[PDB]
C-alpha cells in the first residue's frame, strides 16, 4: 500500500480562492490546480495552474474571468479540469461559462461559449470526447483537434423534462463496460431553485437521451465509477436522509440501494474489491455497507471536531485496498475496512479543513488542500516540503 510510503515532497501556496481540483496527466509527468474565486480578495496570480514533476516548476494560467463591478477583472471559479488522452492538452471549465482548451505552454488554444451558465463538471472518454455537464441543464459532448487542441465539434445533451423542471446537470461520466459495449453518457441534475433533480442516460455517438434512471427526483451529488466499470454508484440528498445507489453497466439498471441518515452527501465510492460501497458528509463521517448485506451500515468512520462542510475527499488507494478521507479537522485518516476497527492511522494534519485530496492512478502521488490555499503535494519521493519554482 503506497501510501505508507508517500512522503512530503512538495507544499505551495500562491493561491488566490481554495483549491478545489486536482488533475495528473496520464503519463503522470505534469498536474494542474485549480481554485476558487475570493470575492473580495486580491489575486494576481491564481486560479488556475500547470506544474511539471520532472523539473518542479509552475506556472499561472490566463484562466477564466468576469469585469466586476469596478471594471477590474476577477477570477471565476474552476470548476473541473482534465488533461487530454494524448497528453498535449488541458481542458477547464469555470463559473465564467466557458470550456477552455490550454496547451503545455499554457496557451490557449481552444474555447466553448455556447454554455449561458457556470460549468459544473467535465469527463472525458477513452478516445478523448469531452461531456460538459452545465448549470443551464445542457450536457455538451467536444471533440478536438489531436495536435492543435482546436474545438472541432459539439452536441447537445438534452432532457426537455429536467429542463422544464429548471434542473441543473451537475454530474458526468462516460460508460462503456471496459471496451465491451458502445459510450454512454450519464448525467446527474440537482436544483438551485429548491432537493430535487434526477439522474439520466444518453448515447454518445448519436448523442440521443436514452433513459431516466428509475429513481425518486432527488438531488444527485456524486457518481462514482468502478475502476472495473461493472458499476457505479450515485449519491443524492432527499427532502429526508440521503441516498446511495448501485447501478449494473449491462442492464443500465439500478439494482441495489443504500439509505444514510446523512442530509447532505458529499461522495460516495466503491471499494476496489467492488463489494463495499462509502457514503461521506458534511456530517465529516462517512458510512460504509457490505452489498451483500445492504440492511444496516457496515461501519461508521468518523472524523473530529472541525478546525473552522465535513468530507471532502474520498478516495481508495489505487492498485491497494487502503481508504482514505479528509475532514474538516484538517486530518487525512486512513482505514481499512476489512479490519474489526478499520482506523489504521492519521496520514497527514493540514491547517484547516480539507478542501480536496486525490491519487495519482499510478499511486505515485497524493495532493491534499485546505481552506485558505494550501496545497501540499506527498510522493515516493522525505520529511519536508519543498517549493515548486515558479515560471512565466
Ligand atoms: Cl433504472
Amino acid at each position: 500500500e503506497s501510501v505508507f510510503f508517500l512522503k512530503p515532497w512538495k507544499h505551495f501556496n500562491e493561491t488566490s480562492g481554495d483549491t478545489v481540483c486536482v488533475a495528473y496527466n496520464p503519463l503522470c509527468e505534469k498536474f494542474a490546480l485549480g481554485s476558487t474565486a475570493q470575492d473580495g480578495a486580491y489575486n494576481r496570480l491564481g486560479n488556475l495552474w500547470i506544474g511539471d514533476f520532472h523539473s518542479e516548476t509552475i506556472q499561472s494560467l490566463e484562466s477564466h474571468y468576469k469585469l466586476n463591478q469596478v471594471g477590474e477583472k476577477e477570477y471565476s471559479t474552476i470548476s473541473d479540469l482534465c488533461f487530454s488522452k494524448g497528453n498535449l492538452f488541458l481542458y477547464t471549465g469555470a463559473f465564467d461559462n466557458a470550456v477552455k482548451v490550454w496547451d503545455m505552454e499554457g496557451n490557449l488554444c481552444g474555447i466553448f461559449n455556447a454554455p449561458t451558465d457556470y460549468i459544473h463538471k467535465l469527463a472525458l472518454s477513452d478516445d478523448d470526447l469531452l461531456a460538459v455537464a452545465c448549470k443551464n441543464g445542457y450536457g455538451y459532448l467536444l471533440s478536438t483537434d489531436n495536435s492543435t487542441g482546436e474545438i472541432l465539434t459539439s452536441a447537445n445533451l438534452i432532457y426537455p423534462e429536467a429542463l422544464e423542471k429548471g434542473y441543473s446537470a451537475s454530474l458526468i461520466e462516460f460508460s462503456n463496460f471496459l471496451g465491451r459495449s458502445s459510450d454512454k453518457v450519464i448525467i446527474g441534475y440537482d436544483s438551485f431553485h429548491t432537493n430535487r433533480g434526477c439522474l439520466a442516460l444518453f448515447d454518445a455517438s448519436t448523442a440521443s437521451f436514452v433513459q431516466k434512471f428509475n429513481t425518486a427526483d432527488e438531488a444527485f451529488t456524486s457518481l462514482y465509477m468502478h475502476p472495473s466499470q461493472v458499476g457505479f454508484v450515485a449519491s443524492s440528498n432527499t427532502l429526508s436522509n440521503g441516498r446511495v445507489y448501485y447501478l449494473d453497466t449491462r442492464m443500465y439498471k439500478v439494482c441495489l440501494n443504500f439509505t444514510t441518515t446523512q442530509k447532505d452527501i458529499n461522495h460516495a465510492t466503491i471499494s476496489n474489491s467492488g463489494i463495499l460501497v462509502t457514503s461521506s458528509g458534511t456530517d465529516n463521517q462517512t458510512f460504509v455497507w457490505d452489498s451483500r448485506k445492504p440492511d444496516k451500515p457496515l461501519s461508521l468512520l468518523k472524523h473530529g471536531k472541525t478546525k473552522m462542510a465535513g468530507i471532502n475527499m474520498a478516495q481508495w488507494q489505487p492498485k491497494g485496498n487502503l481508504f482514505v478521507t479528509g475532514g474538516s479537522d484538517g486530518i487525512v485518516k486512513v482505514w481499512d475496512l476489512r479490519l474489526n476497527n478499520p482506523f489504521i492511522q492519521n496520514f497527514t494534519e493540514m491547517n484547516s479543513a480539507i478542501t480536496y485530496g486525490g491519487f495519482s492512478e499510478d499511486a505515485s502521488k497524493l495532493t491534499v488542500c485546505c481552506v485558505g490555499g494550501d496545497v501540499n503535494m506527498y510522493s515516493l519521493g522525505g520529511n519536508k516540503f519543498g517549493e515548486f519554482r515558479i515560471i512565466e
